[PDB]
């Protein structure tokens, strides 16, 4: 995410990394101890997840491995439009929870009051490159009529956009199926955006979680 700073070390407990190959793929949202949410677009065969996680390079105590034993991509997900771009992990075994890992509750209702909101993620940040310590930044929700009119189109019911007209705050490369967090909930999931990454003019684009409450209990409670 560019324009950010790093995180406060203890705020991001339900923060997850989705690697592939030993390497950083996306990010992802503890929900359940046994479940992680992310966008279906990271979907890749031999996803990891790491949990607890600060500083990708560091072994960290409060860090736990998992390997992903299901991936369920929602049955509507559109690839070309982006549309229901979301997915549930399960992982091999249910997280140990602590105070550094611990699920994020979901926004149930799609007319919250909260608008301000977090961002999260080790994706790209403003100088080109990737961060070892993971990126935090505050942004707020933009109104569907303003996302419409900044992608014509190309916003569904399932789509939440925010931004930040002010520096440009904003989701990027690698952020992808992390979190927007408003008001303590889980709202949306970094999903796209502008290229370059850069809200100034054209705002980040979530998938709309509370869209999926019912998807997401009906496939925990399988």
């Amino acid at each position: 995410l560019v324009h950010g700073g790093p995180c406060d070390k203890t705020s991001h407990p339900y923060q997850a990394a989705l690697y592939t190959s030993g390497h950083l793929l996306c990010g992802g949202v503890l929900i359940h101890p046994l479940w992680v949410l992310t966008a279906a677009h990271c979907k890749k065969p031999n996803l990891q997840v790491f949990l607890g996680k600060h500083n990708l390079g560091q072994q960290e105590s409060s860090q736990e491995q998992s390997s992903v034993v299901r991936a369920v991509i929602h049955p509507d997900y559109d690839a070309a439009s982006h549309d229901q771009d979301i997915m549930l992990l399960r992982l091999a075994r249910p997280a140990k929870l602590s105070e550094l890992i611990q699920p994020l509750p979901l926004e149930r209702d799609c007319s919250a009051q909260t608008t301000s909101c977090h961002i999260l993620g080790w994706g790209k940040t403003a100088d080109g490159d990737f961060p070892d310590t993971i990126q935090c930044a505050y942004i707020h929700l933009v109104s569907r009529e303003e996302c419409e009119h900044a992608y014509p189109g190309q916003i569904t019911q399932n789509m939440l956009c925010a931004g930040d007209e002010k520096y440009g705050k904003d989701s990027c490369q690698g952020d992808s199926g992390g979190p927007l967090v408003c008001g303590d909930h889980l709202r949306g999931l970094v999903s796209w955006g502008n290229i370059p990454c850069g809200s100034k003019e054209k705002p980040g684009v979530y998938t709309n979680v509370c869209r999926y409450t019912n998807w997401i209990q009906k496939t925990i409670q399988a």
